[PDB]
């Protein structure tokens, strides 16, 4: 049957520094990623394959090295953190920690001042997962939060488990869609 | 009336890296913090301050600044991330994926691998707790962990409560236990 692989692009200079979101490259590794998925793609032996990537840069590069041509989603982009964009836990923390206090009581519907909630970027990823039920073979290059909302939509998870849910970087899911439910299997890309 | 000051050090490297644990020293605006607890100390004209520090580089950097003597307790270390020492969130989540969703379950209870946990930590603290509470004027200058506990003891927090404390850097939190309970005063210091 047709499987849907989802996995975050390759690790990011932001990641490497420990913040969040923004619009960085890939690191040094992030690029050896990059390179690995192409060869799992490839040992896949897929004769047609949808490639999905978001506007970042991060996502992008990472679909460069597959070779193949990709379509670019915007509603694939990451969650917006707002104000708190690219800093860290800490620096959250210390200047808005009214903001990072009252995320934790309802990590679903929170929004940052002028950001997304996780309840946000479901009702944004519709479209997306909604096209993704009616193809084949697609690989959905996004984001934890992007990629934590599709993988609880295709596991029957609910809001209050989706922010939790397990979303390592370097880390393909072989999601393969079925009658009732979906199989999963974790694919790890060590480098 | 006596008065506990809790609060952490100056923001540290490691800090600064998103990176926890370890034993880092303080960065540039860390020592700017330091600067500026030792005004803030001077002006509350406190009454033979006792100030307590632990065995970790960055909480005695912080202290030096204050020019007064203090005393150093090693049951004030941060708690102990055990392998996951000096890490960044994203490399926990990747390196040791399943130990990281299983921490959320019960993060009072729940040690990394060779790891301490929030229990763990109420108990190396309790002495603490003993001495704090037959003093008068301390200025604890400790962890984020650290503190979260002793501030849970003071406003009479639940082991579930307990993990999710407000503890940001560069804060001061001025507790005057009083017969209702404990009153408390936040002071930023903007540096
Ligand atoms: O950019 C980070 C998003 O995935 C928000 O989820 P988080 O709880 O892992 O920080
Ligand atoms: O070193 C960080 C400790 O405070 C562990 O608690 P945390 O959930 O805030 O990271």
């Amino acid at each position: 049957m047709r499987s849907i692989y989802l996995c975050r692009h390759g690790e990011s200079e932001l990641n490497l520094r420990g913040r969040i979101g923004g619009d960085s490259g890939l690191s040094a590794r992030g690029k050896q990623y990059a390179y690995a998925l192409a060869n799992f793609i490839r040992s896949q032996g897929i004769s047609s394959l949808k490639v999905w990537t978001s506007h970042m840069k991060r996502t992008i590069q990472t679909a460069e090295a597959l070779g193949v041509p990709y379509e670019q989603w915007k509603a694939l982009n990451e969650i917006d953190a707002g104000v708190c964009e690219e800093m860290t836990y800490e620096e959250i923390q210390e200047h808005y920690p009214e903001e990072f206090a009252l995320r934790d009581q309802d990590k679903y519907r929170y929004r940052y001042p002028k950001g997304e909630s996780y309840e946000d970027l479901v009702q944004r990823l519709e479209p997306v997962i909604m096209e993704l039920e009616r193809q084949e073979n697609v690989l959905v290059i996004c984001h934890q939060a992007v990629m934590r909302c599709l993988l609880a939509y295709f596991l029957d998870k609910s809001s209050d488990e989706l922010p939790y849910l397990k979303c390592p970087l370097h880390t393909v899911l072989k999601l393969t869609p079925v009658a009732y439910g979906c199989r999963v299997e974790s694919i790890y890309l060590n480098v």
